[PDB]
């Protein structure tokens, strides 16, 4: 698999990586992760950081399955 994780840069200078499954959305991946943080969904957002090519640092969707993006890094802060 090498790696089967995504990355995700939480907030307060803080980083943690989660793992999922090809199947669910990213939320449920994060569920646990924002629910033992007490972060709420409405209260947080996901962005996506390339180079150049995605305008640099986009928004995703919250249907949007880790498998999609798989071994990429993303930043969760809140809005």
């Amino acid at each position: 698999m090498a790696d089967r994780t995504i990355e995700v840069e939480l907030p307060n200078k803080q980083r943690t990586v989660i793992n999922v499954r090809p199947g669910l959305t990213l939320k449920e991946a994060l569920k646990k992760a924002l629910k033992v943080r007490g972060i709420d969904p409405n209260k947080v957002q996901v962005y996506l950081l390339l180079s150049g090519d995605d305008g640099a640092e986009q928004p995703l969707s919250l249907n949007h399955p880790a498998e999609r993006l798989i071994g990429k890094k993303l930043k969760v802060v809140p809005l």
